[PDB]
């Protein structure tokens, strides 16, 4: 029983912790090829499922309404490259690594994403994953500048007509169309290309996809969103799935909830891939590591932390001083009107603490609020991911990045060996394709 | 005075050469990611200026209507990857020669884009170029399924409010906005980084970028588009210009106008640099070189140059039986419905003589009618390259291939060396960036 | 039953052909990284079994004592990169092919060319090839400031020990000596690291070397000299062997015949491959490739080819004027002292006639006197290989550039995936060392 | 005016910091080429001038004439591969970082060292140094078979010979020589190409060397040795300096003294620059960083350290009690009979007490006596290297690894920027080849 292991950061300046850039040990090199070149390079050097990469398509003005904070202090999205152009970056100069980029499918129309996916997975010989999200914000939308706002749940079901086009174009090619017979003049057999002619009630593409199958026939489908509907989406259509738990409870209940989703759909849950995030900080003793996590935590700064909260939790927050106490807040616009999880990320983070908006942005801009932080040696944080892992946590970890490049370096030379001598993590890559690593089937036509 | 050089090819199976994959030595790497970085490297090692790939957004498949003859056959666009991710590929893997891509105005937002070109030019540390286009055919339409005819005078009115949403974007963050003072805890400087805030007629875009200038500022503004509407749009935006002529005579013409449209856009004429394709075949001897060419010509087959033809001249020629000869067409469309450039091909072509169908396709398919061949030496072909120079043809070259990845290495190693002697190409890269490789200016914010 | 495919060239201006420097596509880059990472990166794309280097320490300067000849018109050896250097800047931009460097025994102490081999056998994993011979000449050894005398056949005698000494120095470490046991404080097993204490008539090296054992254990025995005792060292040694042949006929002779040296050794036929040196010359007709031929062959300046033909026959033709007819030098010298190989290839050369020594300096410049020129296309060259492996004149072939690196991109674009598609050369990799690419036993300790 | 900086480490397990390759984060790659590529790309990153390779031709056994301590614990040169090869290596990948390698005059002839170091400053484009050495030791001389003993300060005098030799060598070329007239058949003007034929007192070498001069002229000539006889050798023939002082006094002492013996030889001082070593160990705390070190040196055993310090005293300690106390084993010596290198190092322990064997030879294996360790944060390791240099210690420091790969992924991620942002060190290079990195002069033919 073998764990797998996935990278995961922004193509910009934060990823979870939100004072990564100031950490003495970051280049900041989130502008340059040679930043994304080398960290795609050492976790391919550690033997990694895959990398993979977020994305939003608008600086957050989100909270409350400006930039003076993300753009000042150096908030999420402050800088954020397309991250597709990102891992063919990476993809040129590796060549098993696996590469995911984060595309929603608000915002481009099947053929573009078909194509882009199916052009990245030939360019890496087998290698590609697209990361599915049905988001909508209307910044993006302010960008994209398109305002048919469309409910969470219906962008779901939207997407399922999305995938199913998608999916279509990804078989216009049979894998034995291509034929190249440079003496008969045959270069490919039209009776194994087929049209598309997808007609539903949200898309229309005709086809066929300009785009052969690579080795490993399709993308690997990621997905990312935890809400009841997005759970279902994942049932249906998920291969791996991005998840963050706080705790070991909370691991195994989106586990078996995730699993129980899979087969409900018809599909076997094995076949389906539940990676949970987790941020390591390493050190020499335990001490060193615990030290040098409290380095880490210190240089968030208040007010990008509680512009994230503003954000995930839909309330503006900057409307308040920021020595508003949490109970404070309740009182103010009643308990029915303050999301019930940002009343939970009240009472888990402060314990019982009444909290000032200060402190409760300054906790949740360490580490989103809920991936765990694990401080210790390279021997504790190995044991931890194999006991998480027997325990039913997950079938492997995303690594989230304290901060780029040096972590991922430290991750590779310490805590990978530790794991390959347990023989819970392979010691070389046994396929070519990201469906090989991932144990996942090659699709049929 | 320096000449420029620059590499043209799509990524895929067919370019100008319509027998070009049934070359002995084509390798049809074309959905590797190897492929494209050995060719992107070969012109770096001859110091090209850059590479820039077309587009199409599908399967040319009008004559008339059908798969089997493009794919069969392996006509235009029969495989077709997405440029951008091709050439990011390219630019991990060099570090001085440019890199376009052609993208439409028509099927993408600006904010896509100026966030797709600003990133490609951050990874590639301004070497990037945007190859504006405002095609829109129909089959492209029907893969992103959609209604709409703007006309074609009226794509380039639109497109004048694209450039200048785009270049509005990549206007976003002021070249020192971005601070990075970790002690302080300033990542930027807020009143740097301004919103956009664009609504004209055609479109509406936020921002701002989330994305920084790069070294060079903004990516090149390429174009391709000879119409009168084009040349015009070309005066105005155009900082390198596609253009294709069969003889001296209309490339001095080409020339002369494009420079007096951007004189009459109020811009510097030398600070847009014209480019005309050539097809160069070499041989040790000009005799080798001559047998070499009838040998590529030979390959075309005469359905898929018929195929080609139809699609450039807007006429279905799937309908009459390819013994017809041309002045039977003539006769059934009468004189004053058949369209200019067919008539002035089949001229051309024949030399005055009435050819069959096949035989006009079989042509055309050689050079796609106007891209001029030349065979000779390698001191034959620098010879005409200088003359043509000399003579006011161009201020560079595009250099298409007979066949991938072959004859660049040929060129690279037989010809450049030859141009670099006689002082009329450079030796060295003088610069780091595309507009210092083509003298243009950094633009300012 | 596959054949097996080698690249080999000097690091310098000149290989067979005499006038390759001078040839329009030849790069000359023989100074720089670039041309040797180029080459090798090529060679691997077509899934060649190695790339290997002669060597010579000396400018050949034997005619006629003087260097006009060699460096003004760029004879062997007039410019000579260390080879070993060359090989490792090969190995760290390849991953699979393998790379051999000619060493001579009588240079160099055996703990030095044991250590150099492991070193880069161990950069490499497990890719590296010593080609070994046993020349001494005297230039060489001037510049050595040698003043040695050790006649042909007791060089081999004594290379017999060389071999024995650098062996055991190779197996000074276990394979599973090296522990890296850090928590116990463990680097390695002492009883695994076992001085060599070789003291025997010729040399006494002490060990143990400071280098343990790659992946494919030691690196590979290439050898070059078809003299008598050449062959018996060969018998006893090689795991492959550099052959030159003129034809099929004598290609099969040597063929069995080294074969019959190994069964004689007691060793196995199997374990040693066999390559012949072949030198293609492409075109796309039959045509243009002898057109090639003829014009790679008339830049062969009459003085470099005697040169170098008077350095291999051991007499310096030198002294005597350039229309000294042949049968008259033999006369002088009597059909008792002027060389074997000397006239099997002037006969060769007329077949039948007297030539002057201009003419006959001139044909062996072109080829070395017995290196094959086969001119063809692709189908004609990849029937030739087949059928004469078939014919048993091989295990593989050694393809000798006509110019570089141009015909090697011909080579790996046009004839490899011929050999693919007809199966008996192979599509891809099976193993990561050089060992398994020829089908070598990893040797024991 | 700006600093320089040389990276530093052994082929092989270990450098200075003896438990180094016990540390948790050191990858221990030391036999494969990603190991050195990586470290040589990362010092390029970092912009440093130099990397260079120690080297001895023997396992360390001399304590006590067994393998048993250096190979079963990891003392120094347990694992040593051949520095050039290594370099070559790094050089493949790198264009800008120069590269040295340690070579012992006494086991190579100067063609040997001539030929290996001009065809790496060519392959590397005049980036390379050789580092001079003129040691002989008994394990060594037992590998080459050699039994000849010079003494000391005579082997120098052998040297002074040498160098001459070898830079004769390196002007067998003129830098005009090269011709490469394809069209005129002139390969190289012979006139420009010279015969040496040295002979002197020790050593007889011919010529000319069959390799050009690179764009440096000739490879840069570091030397190691500070006995006063290795001193007046600088003097007349380095261009750059390894030295280690164990503090402030010490360094600015040895930094006049090699300046004036460098007046002395009739040379310009600023011709020849010194680096002296320090061991840095970086933590986000200095209370981190004072951690890490305890930590680093609570993993030497005391008799590597021992065996190491056998050699270096050159006295073996191999059989004295291990808690002999140190002064009664000075006396049977007496102390006027001890070597005065390991005398001030008794003194340089520093608490002046009558110290165990095992605790001198701990403290040994800890730093090689000499290098002094500093621990801090990423702004007072800087803050150090800028007052030391302002108040003259060195003209550059040599950044001796505590371990590999990680601590120049620390040091250029933290220290590097800093240095760059006070502007004390370059930001980018200014010039191609090692000379101008260096500030020297260009030697001419
Ligand atoms: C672990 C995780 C990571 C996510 N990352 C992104 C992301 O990078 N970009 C995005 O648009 N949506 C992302 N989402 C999904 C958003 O929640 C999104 O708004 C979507 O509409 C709702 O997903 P949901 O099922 O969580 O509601 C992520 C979701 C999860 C659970
Ligand atoms: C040399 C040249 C190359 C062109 N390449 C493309 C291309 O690759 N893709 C595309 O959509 N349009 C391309 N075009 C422009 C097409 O003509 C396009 O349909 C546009 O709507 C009309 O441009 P026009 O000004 O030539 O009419 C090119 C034009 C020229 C002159
Ligand atoms: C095909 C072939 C290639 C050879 N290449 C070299 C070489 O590059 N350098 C060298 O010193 N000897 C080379 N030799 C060997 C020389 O002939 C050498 O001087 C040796 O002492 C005699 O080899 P022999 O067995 O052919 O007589 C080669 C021999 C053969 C058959
Ligand atoms: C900083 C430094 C580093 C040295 N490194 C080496 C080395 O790697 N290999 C070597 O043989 N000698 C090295 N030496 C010099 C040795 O002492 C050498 O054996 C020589 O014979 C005597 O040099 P000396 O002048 O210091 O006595 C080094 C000397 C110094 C000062």
């Amino acid at each position: 029983r073998q764990l797998h292991l996935a990278g995961f950061f922004s193509a910009g300046n934060v990823t979870h912790a939100h004072g990564a850039w100031r950490h003495v040990g970051a280049t900041n090199g989130f502008l340059t090829g040679e930043f994304y070149k080398q960290i795609a390079r050492t976790l391919e050097r550690g033997k990694f499922d895959l990398l993979f990469l977020p994305d939003g398509l608008a600086i957050e003005d989100s909270y409350g309404d400006n930039l003076e904070t993300g753009v000042g202090l150096g908030g999420q999205g402050a800088v954020a490259l397309e991250p597709t152009s990102v891992i063919a970056t990476m993809a040129a100069v590796t060549q098993r690594l696996g590469l995911g980029a984060t595309v929603s499918t608000t915002y481009y129309p099947p053929y573009h994403v078909a194509r882009v996916f199916a052009t990245l997975d030939n360019l890496s010989d087998g290698r590609i994953s697209w990361n599915v999200v049905t988001s909508l914000n209307d910044s993006e939308a302010r960008n994209f500048g398109v305002d048919e706002h469309l409910e969470h749940d219906i962008r779901y079901d939207r997407a399922d007509e999305f995938l199913e086009a998608v999916k279509k174009l990804w078989s216009s090619w049979s894998e034995d169309a291509l034929l190249l017979d440079k003496v008969g003049g045959r270069f490919a057999d039209p009776k194994k290309v087929q049209y598309v002619n997808h007609r539903g009630r949200w898309l229309s593409v005709r086809g066929p996809l300009q785009v052969p199958r690579s080795r490993q026939g399709e993308p690997v489908i990621l997905q990312a969103g935890l809400s009841p509907r997005g759970r279902r989406f994942a049932g249906r259509w998920a291969e791996a799935v991005f998840s963050v738990s706080p705790n070991l409870d909370i691991m195994r209940a989106v586990y078996q909830d995730i699993k129980a989703h899979v087969a409900a759909a018809g599909r076997d849950p094995e076949q389906t891939k539940v990676f949970t995030a987790v941020m390591p900080v390493l050190g020499e003793t335990e001490q060193v590591a615990r030290e040098r996590l409290e380095y880490l935590n210190s240089l968030v700064h208040p007010e990008v932390g509680l512009s994230t909260l503003s954000s995930h939790s839909g309330l503006n927050l900057s409307k308040y001083p920021l020595d508003t106490k949490f109970s404070d807040i309740v009182a103010d616009l009643g308990d029915r009107h303050v999301p019930t999880m940002l009343q939970m990320f009240s009472a888990v983070a402060g314990g019982g603490a009444d909290l000032t908006l200060a402190e409760l942005g300054r906790r949740y801009g360490t580490n989103v609020g809920f991936v765990p932080q694990w401080a210790g040696t390279a021997e504790q944080i190995a044991d931890q991911l194999i006991s998480h892992f027997e325990a039913g946590a997950a079938d492997g970890f995303i690594i989230s990045p304290a901060y780029l490049p040096g972590i991922y370096e430290e991750f590779v030379d310490q805590v990978v060996p530790l794991l390959q001598q347990r023989g819970v993590f392979r010691t070389e890559y046994e396929g070519t394709t990201l469906r090989e690593h991932l144990g996942l089937a090659h699709p049929e036509v």
